[PDB]
């Protein structure tokens, strides 16, 4: 049921996709690489007192501190979810290998039971009410660029003056590449602008991953991830094989030089895709004003900023339901693309610009390096964009794909179970529209809270709450998915981004508290997914710009959690044990250096002016950017602190570029 084509590196479909320039010819080759990261500056990620750390504190807190989730997945007491265990990877060295990435997830979904399309038709209505509500009335806004973000293909450029050239461009030349696209001239469109070719696979980090403990045998075991080989990938799973990667890090001592303390593992790796940027750009232009619709108008369905701003939504619930998603982005349909460009089409947009959208969801991929002598290999063929890799994550709009499909799947789920007399308030698209507008607003008996694959249903008192206790014993009896569009489950300690609901002896939402996980402290402090970068100059431009400023934010963010004390404790002992040295004063330092550093970068802050005027998510965000593409958007960051870590193209060209593709 069709291979994909497949290109090596030295076919010319593959050299078309990267420019004669050192950078772009070097990520072509850049063959398979790993090595211990500078978890801080002058503290590498393997070094014997670090893991010796890590050994006393992972058993210590796990042996103290076990966790507290009852039946049906809810967290109470010490809120604690799982093991201490996740911390003890050798950060940098990666699972052996990583995935090929599927072609096509078309037999994935059929396999797994999901949905071709839309399954009746109110949820034809639905899917389209989302589209219309969420891309009608928007506003242009200056296109906003990460700092020392690549260009990907062709460039491959790090360079802000560049990028703003590149994206200036594409804008004036979007309308000309959409058209090409539209007479099957993709060849040509991506020549002239760069608007094609692939997505360029870069391989992440997820530095923490499941870790057990074996009573019988006392030695530990990690979690087993599943990986495609080429065959597998190419086939959407009809040839080839799926198998356990390998995370053991015995290797290290033999290839490395590095002693490897027992129950250490390598680092589960996750495929990520960069877009082409000339594609992404107006895209991009397109989805910042959807966003600032659905966090405006949508606010209590979209916009989630604290713990107690979920939780003055949550308290008022009479039963909260937080689901879980299997892997998201690779089950991601292609039918929704197709819907969403239908429905774009309907409304007026553009058919140039919703071609270049339809285009950048079926991109070819270009495999990097999974493992030492594999790899640097083009799935598909860029001359006819034809892939069904789900929701590829260098997408310009991927968070939007994610919400748009969930928040429709969660109320269908909370429709066809609960609520059977709300079906009458969808007849046509008009009422649709009302339906959905409303329920977004937060103003019917159900309601929800998401984001992504990450989300929490809502049941007030009436109707619909007896069969919202149905759905959640359906869901602990986990034997029938109560979706026929992706794979739902119930969280095994229920969270909302980031924040665990912690319940009480009650079990009930008006009871129940968000509290900052202890976890997710531990994960950022001693298992960072990158490098301090030292060798970057330039900051604003690092993974983790100011590391030393999560310590100011660390009270706010944690301080709510029931162990936060004893973990700080354990922390400072632990660390005396392994350093001789006092871990508070040594935070207390980076603290003070990264706030010193600050100041160059903030036009606004004087040589010391401290970190005065600044809110726990500034900081967090500043230590961490990656927040702000998974957890917050730029209106929950002082617009001080989003100027040290983005640029922008002016409004003046988006104003332009907008009234182009906006219907009438
Ligand atoms: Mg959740």
């Amino acid at each position: 049921p069709r291979r994909a084509p497949a290109f090596p590196l030295s076919d010319i479909k593959a050299q078309m996709l990267f420019a004669n320039n050192i950078k772009a010819q070097q990520a072509s080759k850049r063959s398979f690489k790993e090595g211990a990261i500078e978890t801080y500056e002058g503290l590498l990620s393997v070094d014997p007192r670090f893991l010796s750390f890590k050994n006393e504190l992972s058993r210590y807190l796990t042996d103290h501190f076990p966790a507290n989730v009852d039946e049906y997945g809810r967290v109470y007491g010490n809120g604690v979810r799982t093991n201490f265990f996740g911390m003890r990877h050798m950060n940098g060295f990666p699972m052996i290998p990583a995935t090929w990435p599927l072609a096509s997830n078309l037999k994935k979904r059929a396999d797994a039971d999901l949905a071709d399309g839309p399954v009746s038709e109110r949820d034809n209505l639905l899917f389209r009410a989302a589209v219309r509500l969420m891309f009608s009335d928007l506003e242009p806004v200056p296109l906003k660029i990460r700092k020392g973000s690549s260009t990907c293909i062709p460039y491959f450029s790090n360079d802000m003056g560049t990028k703003i050239e590149i994206a200036e461009r594409a804008l004036e030349k979007a309308e000309e590449a959409g058209n090409l696209m539209l007479q099957g001239k993709f060849d040509d469109a991506y020549q002239l602008h760069q608007m094609g070719g692939a997505y360029y696979v870069v391989y992440r980090a997820q530095s923490t991953d499941a870790i057990t403990l074996d009573p019988k045998t006392g030695k530990f075991v990690s979690k087993d991830r599943m990986v495609a080989d080429f065959e597998y990938a190419v086939t959407g799973g009809e040839q080839g094989s799926l198998f356990a990667a390998s995370k053991d890090a015995s290797r290290l001592k033999e290839q490395y030089g590095i002693d490897v303390p027992d129950g250490f593992f390598c680092e589960r790796r996750r495929t990520a895709m960069g877009g082409p940027f000339a594609l992404n750009a107006p895209i991009m232009a397109v989805a910042q004003p959807v966003r600032n619709k659905i966090y405006s108008k949508y606010a209590y369905t979209f916009h989630h900023t604290t713990r107690l701003n979920k939780e003055e939504k949550v308290k008022e619930w009479s039963l909260c339901v937080a689901t879980d998603v299997s892997d998201h982005d690779t089950f991601w349909p292609g039918w929704l693309r197709d819907l969403i460009c239908d429905e774009l089409l309907n409304m007026g947009y553009a058919p140039w610009w919703v071609k270049l959208f339809e285009t950048s969801l079926k991109l070819p991929v270009y495999v990097g390096a999974p493992a030492p002598e594999q790899g640097h290999t083009l799935l598909g063929d860029p001359s006819n964009p034809d892939l069904e890799v789900g929701l590829s994550s260098g997408q310009g709009a991927t968070d939007l794909m994610g919400t748009l499909l969930m928040s429709i799947t969660y109320l269908v789920m909370q429709l066809d179970h609960t609520a059977p007399h709300l079906n009458s308030r969808i007849k046509d698209m008009p009422s649709a529209c009302r339906f959905l507008d409303s329920y977004w607003q937060g103003h019917e008996e159900i309601r929800q809270i998401s984001k992504s694959d990450d989300a929490m249903l809502g049941w007030t008192k009436g109707r619909a709450l007896v069969g919202g206790h149905r759905l959640f014993e359906m869901l602990k009896e986990g034997k029938v998915n109560p979706s026929p569009y992706m794979k739902i489950s119930y969280e095994h300690g229920g969270a909302f981004l980031g924040d665990i609901l912690l319940y009480d002896s009650r079990r009930e939402p008006g009871s129940a508290i968000f509290v900052g996980n202890i976890n997710s402290m531990l994960n950022n402090q001693f298992s960072p997914e990158y490098g301090v970068q030292s060798g970057v100059r330039d900051r604003s431009k690092r993974k983790r710009p100011f590391p030393g400023l999560a310590w100011a934010s660390m009270k706010d963010t944690y301080g709510a959690c029931p162990i936060y004390s004893d973990v700080l404790e354990a922390i400072e002992r632990c660390w005396w044990n392994a350093f001789g040295e006092s871990y508070r004063a040594y935070r207390e330092d980076m603290l003070k250096r990264d706030t010193l550093e600050l100041s160059r970068y903030v036009a606004s802050m004087a040589r010391q002016a401290g970190l005065a005027e600044l809110t726990p998510i500034d900081l967090e965000v500043l230590a961490d950017p990656n927040k702000l593409q998974y957890k917050w958007t730029q209106a929950d960051v002082s617009a001080n602190i989003h100027e040290v870590l983005m640029h922008g193209v002016s409004v003046e060209k988006t104003e332009r570029f907008l009234r182009s593709v906006m219907p009438r």
